[PDB]
Protein backbone atom coordinates (compact mmCIF):
# COMPACT_ATOMS: atom_id res chain seq x y z
CA UNK A 1 0.00 0.00 0.00
CA UNK A 2 3.49 2.31 -0.15
CA UNK A 3 2.16 3.11 -3.38
CA UNK A 4 -1.63 3.96 -2.65
CA UNK A 5 -2.88 7.64 -4.01
CA UNK A 6 -6.09 7.39 -2.02
CA UNK A 7 -4.29 5.69 1.31
CA UNK A 8 -2.87 8.39 2.94
CA UNK A 9 -6.14 10.82 2.58
CA UNK A 10 -8.23 8.11 3.86
CA UNK A 11 -10.31 7.17 7.24
CA UNK A 12 -8.01 6.09 9.81
CA UNK A 13 -10.30 3.14 10.65
CA UNK A 14 -10.13 2.17 6.76
CA UNK A 15 -6.15 2.73 6.63
CA UNK A 16 -5.74 0.32 9.46
CA UNK A 17 -8.60 -2.36 7.68
CA UNK A 18 -6.34 -2.06 4.09
CA UNK A 19 -3.17 -2.24 6.10
CA UNK A 20 -4.61 -5.42 7.93
CA UNK A 21 -6.15 -7.05 4.54
CA UNK A 22 -3.04 -6.54 2.52
CA UNK A 23 -0.82 -8.47 5.68
CA UNK A 24 -3.15 -11.29 5.88
CA UNK A 25 -2.59 -11.67 1.77
CA UNK A 26 0.97 -10.59 1.78
CA UNK A 27 2.49 -14.11 1.95
CA UNK A 28 0.45 -16.16 -0.03
CA UNK A 29 0.94 -18.08 -2.76
CA UNK A 30 -0.97 -14.80 -4.91
CA UNK A 31 -0.94 -14.44 -8.73
CA UNK A 32 -2.68 -11.62 -10.40
CA UNK A 33 -6.42 -11.55 -11.17
CA UNK A 34 -7.22 -8.98 -13.97
CA UNK A 35 -10.18 -7.32 -13.12
CA UNK A 36 -12.31 -6.07 -16.56
CA UNK A 37 -9.91 -4.02 -18.72
CA UNK A 38 -7.62 -4.64 -16.69
CA UNK A 39 -8.78 -2.04 -14.17
CA UNK A 40 -6.15 -0.27 -11.62
CA UNK A 41 -7.56 3.24 -10.94
CA UNK A 42 -9.87 4.57 -12.47
CA UNK A 43 -11.89 8.55 -11.48
CA UNK A 44 -15.29 9.95 -13.37
CA UNK A 45 -17.09 13.30 -12.82
CA UNK A 46 -21.04 14.10 -14.03
CA UNK A 47 -22.68 17.34 -12.65
CA UNK A 48 -21.35 17.13 -9.07
CA UNK A 49 -18.38 15.58 -7.25
CA UNK A 50 -15.32 12.80 -8.38
CA UNK A 51 -15.44 9.82 -7.60
CA UNK A 52 -11.55 7.89 -7.32
CA UNK A 53 -11.20 4.16 -7.32
CA UNK A 54 -7.98 2.68 -6.44
CA UNK A 55 -8.39 -1.45 -7.10
CA UNK A 56 -5.80 -4.50 -6.20
CA UNK A 57 -6.96 -7.95 -6.93
CA UNK A 58 -5.42 -11.23 -6.77
CA UNK A 59 -5.89 -14.99 -6.93
CA UNK A 60 -4.35 -18.44 -4.89
CA UNK A 61 -5.94 -21.77 -5.45
CA UNK A 62 -8.39 -21.25 -2.68
CA UNK A 63 -9.82 -17.83 -3.66
CA UNK A 64 -10.72 -17.12 -6.55
CA UNK A 65 -10.49 -13.12 -6.93
CA UNK A 66 -9.60 -11.26 -3.55
CA UNK A 67 -10.56 -8.17 -4.39
CA UNK A 68 -9.22 -4.96 -2.23
CA UNK A 69 -10.81 -1.40 -3.75
CA UNK A 70 -10.43 1.88 -1.56
CA UNK A 71 -12.48 4.98 -2.81
CA UNK A 72 -13.07 8.31 -2.12
CA UNK A 73 -15.82 10.92 -3.16
CA UNK A 74 -14.67 14.22 -3.07
CA UNK A 75 -13.45 15.57 0.38
CA UNK A 76 -17.06 13.60 1.87
CA UNK A 77 -17.49 9.94 1.31
CA UNK A 78 -14.48 7.27 2.01
CA UNK A 79 -14.86 3.80 1.08
CA UNK A 80 -13.18 0.28 1.47
CA UNK A 81 -14.58 -2.77 -0.11
CA UNK A 82 -12.75 -5.65 0.31
CA UNK A 83 -14.02 -9.84 -1.09
CA UNK A 84 -12.54 -12.56 -1.33
CA UNK A 85 -14.45 -15.06 -3.55
CA UNK A 86 -13.78 -18.59 -2.94
CA UNK A 87 -12.62 -21.19 -5.22
CA UNK A 88 -15.93 -23.64 -4.99
CA UNK A 89 -14.02 -27.01 -5.44
CA UNK A 90 -13.02 -25.91 -1.52
CA UNK A 91 -16.22 -25.13 -0.21
CA UNK A 92 -14.65 -22.28 1.76
CA UNK A 93 -17.21 -18.81 2.56
CA UNK A 94 -16.91 -15.47 1.69
CA UNK A 95 -14.90 -13.06 3.25
CA UNK A 96 -16.37 -9.57 2.97
CA UNK A 97 -16.32 -6.40 4.36
CA UNK A 98 -17.47 -2.71 3.83
CA UNK A 99 -16.24 0.74 5.76
CA UNK A 100 -17.55 3.81 4.49
CA UNK A 101 -17.00 7.65 6.36
CA UNK A 102 -17.36 10.34 5.76
CA UNK A 103 -15.02 14.15 7.38
CA UNK A 104 -17.80 13.26 10.80
CA UNK A 105 -16.25 9.16 10.98
CA UNK A 106 -17.13 6.16 10.39
CA UNK A 107 -20.63 5.56 9.25
CA UNK A 108 -21.01 2.19 8.33
CA UNK A 109 -18.84 -1.00 8.90
CA UNK A 110 -19.55 -4.65 7.36
CA UNK A 111 -17.70 -7.58 7.92
CA UNK A 112 -18.38 -11.14 7.51
CA UNK A 113 -17.69 -14.43 6.04
CA UNK A 114 -20.40 -15.72 4.62
CA UNK A 115 -21.62 -18.89 3.75
CA UNK A 116 -22.13 -20.65 0.56
CA UNK A 117 -23.45 -23.70 1.51
CA UNK A 118 -27.51 -24.27 0.88
CA UNK A 119 -28.32 -24.96 4.61
CA UNK A 120 -27.21 -21.64 4.74
CA UNK A 121 -24.49 -21.94 7.52
CA UNK A 122 -21.25 -21.94 8.00
CA UNK A 123 -18.92 -24.79 8.11
CA UNK A 124 -18.77 -26.50 11.58
CA UNK A 125 -14.88 -25.56 12.05
CA UNK A 126 -15.75 -21.98 11.00
CA UNK A 127 -19.28 -21.74 13.46
CA UNK A 128 -17.06 -23.32 16.32
CA UNK A 129 -13.29 -20.78 15.55
CA UNK A 130 -16.57 -17.56 15.25
CA UNK A 131 -18.02 -18.58 18.68
CA UNK A 132 -15.20 -18.83 20.77
CA UNK A 133 -14.42 -15.01 19.58
CA UNK A 134 -16.90 -13.85 22.29
CA UNK A 135 -20.12 -11.93 20.92
CA UNK A 136 -18.66 -8.61 20.68
CA UNK A 137 -20.19 -5.81 22.29
CA UNK A 138 -21.12 -2.67 20.07
CA UNK A 139 -23.64 0.25 21.01
CA UNK A 140 -24.55 1.31 17.84
CA UNK A 141 -25.79 -2.02 15.69
CA UNK A 142 -27.57 -1.41 12.26
CA UNK A 143 -29.55 -3.75 11.00
CA UNK A 144 -29.60 -5.15 7.94
CA UNK A 145 -31.68 -4.73 4.96
CA UNK A 146 -33.38 -7.31 3.46
CA UNK A 147 -30.52 -8.65 0.94
CA UNK A 148 -28.40 -9.05 4.18
CA UNK A 149 -30.20 -12.61 4.56
CA UNK A 150 -26.76 -13.18 2.88
CA UNK A 151 -24.50 -12.69 5.77
CA UNK A 152 -23.98 -14.86 8.41
CA UNK A 153 -25.01 -15.13 12.13
CA UNK A 154 -21.49 -13.41 12.52
CA UNK A 155 -22.02 -10.71 10.34
CA UNK A 156 -20.89 -7.25 11.68
CA UNK A 157 -22.82 -4.26 10.56
CA UNK A 158 -22.44 -1.27 13.61
CA UNK A 159 -21.74 2.50 13.66
CA UNK A 160 -18.00 2.63 15.69
CA UNK A 161 -18.96 4.85 18.44
CA UNK A 162 -15.30 5.51 19.66
CA UNK A 163 -11.97 4.85 19.10
CA UNK A 164 -12.23 1.28 21.41
CA UNK A 165 -15.21 0.34 19.29
CA UNK A 166 -13.36 0.90 15.95
CA UNK A 167 -10.41 -1.13 17.01
CA UNK A 168 -12.61 -3.78 18.27
CA UNK A 169 -14.01 -3.92 14.31
CA UNK A 170 -10.48 -3.82 12.93
CA UNK A 171 -9.73 -6.61 15.49
CA UNK A 172 -12.65 -8.61 14.79
CA UNK A 173 -11.35 -8.55 11.05
CA UNK A 174 -8.01 -9.54 11.81
CA UNK A 175 -9.29 -12.53 13.66
CA UNK A 176 -11.90 -13.54 10.82
CA UNK A 177 -8.75 -13.68 8.18
CA UNK A 178 -6.78 -15.18 10.24
CA UNK A 179 -9.63 -18.00 10.72
CA UNK A 180 -10.15 -18.01 7.07
CA UNK A 181 -6.95 -18.42 6.16
CA UNK A 182 -6.32 -21.13 8.92
CA UNK A 183 -9.25 -23.19 7.05
CA UNK A 184 -8.11 -22.40 3.65
CA UNK A 185 -4.94 -24.44 4.51
CA UNK A 186 -6.93 -27.52 5.68
CA UNK A 187 -9.83 -27.41 3.08
CA UNK A 188 -9.93 -30.45 0.67
CA UNK A 189 -11.16 -30.89 -3.03
CA UNK A 190 -15.08 -31.27 -2.72
CA UNK A 191 -16.88 -33.28 -4.61
CA UNK A 192 -18.73 -32.24 -7.93
CA UNK A 193 -22.04 -31.50 -5.98
CA UNK A 194 -20.71 -29.97 -3.34
CA UNK A 195 -18.65 -27.74 -5.59
CA UNK A 196 -21.68 -27.54 -7.30
CA UNK A 197 -23.86 -26.08 -4.38
CA UNK A 198 -21.20 -23.99 -3.54
CA UNK A 199 -20.76 -22.44 -6.37
CA UNK A 200 -24.47 -21.32 -6.19
CA UNK A 201 -24.20 -19.87 -2.90
CA UNK A 202 -21.51 -17.28 -4.00
CA UNK A 203 -23.93 -16.61 -7.40
CA UNK A 204 -26.23 -15.72 -5.08
CA UNK A 205 -23.87 -13.90 -3.12
CA UNK A 206 -23.37 -11.55 -5.91
CA UNK A 207 -26.66 -11.29 -6.84
CA UNK A 208 -28.08 -10.06 -4.06
CA UNK A 209 -25.28 -7.58 -3.16
CA UNK A 210 -26.08 -6.38 -6.06
CA UNK A 211 -29.41 -5.04 -4.96
CA UNK A 212 -27.33 -2.23 -2.53
CA UNK A 213 -28.65 0.74 -3.98
CA UNK A 214 -26.58 2.97 -1.60
CA UNK A 215 -23.24 1.91 -3.20
CA UNK A 216 -24.89 1.85 -6.87
CA UNK A 217 -25.91 5.79 -6.24
CA UNK A 218 -22.74 6.50 -5.34
CA UNK A 219 -21.44 4.90 -8.63
CA UNK A 220 -24.38 6.63 -10.47
CA UNK A 221 -23.62 10.19 -9.50
CA UNK A 222 -20.21 10.11 -10.75
CA UNK A 223 -20.47 7.93 -13.57
CA UNK A 224 -23.99 7.21 -14.37
CA UNK A 225 -26.14 3.97 -14.66
CA UNK A 226 -24.85 2.06 -17.88
CA UNK A 227 -21.27 1.91 -16.13
CA UNK A 228 -22.83 1.63 -12.95
CA UNK A 229 -24.58 -1.00 -13.84
CA UNK A 230 -20.66 -2.91 -15.33
CA UNK A 231 -19.12 -2.18 -12.37
CA UNK A 232 -21.55 -3.54 -10.08
CA UNK A 233 -22.20 -6.72 -12.01
CA UNK A 234 -18.79 -7.25 -13.58
CA UNK A 235 -16.17 -5.74 -10.92
CA UNK A 236 -17.86 -5.71 -7.92
CA UNK A 237 -20.18 -8.79 -7.81
CA UNK A 238 -19.36 -11.19 -10.82
CA UNK A 239 -22.10 -14.11 -11.26
CA UNK A 240 -19.37 -17.19 -11.53
C1 LIG B 1 -17.21 1.47 -4.94
C2 LIG B 1 -17.54 0.55 -3.91
C3 LIG B 1 -18.43 0.80 -2.76
C4 LIG B 1 -19.08 1.93 -2.33
C5 LIG B 1 -18.97 3.36 -2.94
C6 LIG B 1 -19.86 1.61 -1.24
C7 LIG B 1 -20.74 2.49 -0.58
C8 LIG B 1 -21.66 2.27 0.41
N1 LIG B 1 -21.99 1.06 1.08
C9 LIG B 1 -22.99 1.29 2.02
C10 LIG B 1 -23.67 0.34 2.81
C11 LIG B 1 -23.67 -1.04 2.97
N2 LIG B 1 -22.74 -1.97 2.44
C12 LIG B 1 -23.09 -3.23 2.94
C13 LIG B 1 -22.38 -4.43 2.77
C14 LIG B 1 -21.35 -4.73 1.92
N3 LIG B 1 -20.99 -3.99 0.77
C15 LIG B 1 -19.89 -4.58 0.14
O1 LIG B 1 -19.42 -4.07 -0.96
C16 LIG B 1 -19.58 -5.75 0.84
C17 LIG B 1 -18.45 -6.68 0.36
C18 LIG B 1 -20.45 -5.86 1.90
C19 LIG B 1 -20.50 -6.86 2.97
C20 LIG B 1 -19.65 -7.84 3.23
C21 LIG B 1 -24.29 -3.08 3.66
C22 LIG B 1 -25.05 -4.22 4.31
C23 LIG B 1 -24.63 -1.78 3.67
C24 LIG B 1 -25.86 -1.13 4.29
C25 LIG B 1 -26.95 -0.93 3.22
C26 LIG B 1 -28.15 -0.20 3.67
O2 LIG B 1 -28.08 0.54 4.68
O3 LIG B 1 -29.22 -0.33 3.01
C27 LIG B 1 -23.26 2.69 1.98
C28 LIG B 1 -24.20 3.37 2.95
C29 LIG B 1 -23.43 3.75 4.25
C30 LIG B 1 -24.31 4.11 5.41
O4 LIG B 1 -25.54 3.90 5.37
O5 LIG B 1 -23.76 4.64 6.43
C31 LIG B 1 -22.50 3.27 1.00
C32 LIG B 1 -22.47 4.69 0.57
N4 LIG B 1 -19.71 0.22 -0.96
C33 LIG B 1 -18.81 -0.28 -1.93
O6 LIG B 1 -18.49 -1.49 -1.95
Amino acid sequence: LTNSSLMPTLNPMIQQLALAIAASWQSLPLKPYQLPEDLGYVEGRLEGEKLVIENRCYQTPQFRKMHLELAKVGKGLDDLHCVMFPEPLYGLPLFGCDIVAGPGGVSAAIADLSPTQSDRQLPAAYQKSLAELGQPEFEQQRELPPWGEIFSEYCLFIRPSNVTEEERFVQRVVDFLQIHCHQSIVAEPLSEAQTLEHRQGQIHYCQQQQKNDKTRRVLEKAFGEAWAERYMSQVLFDVI
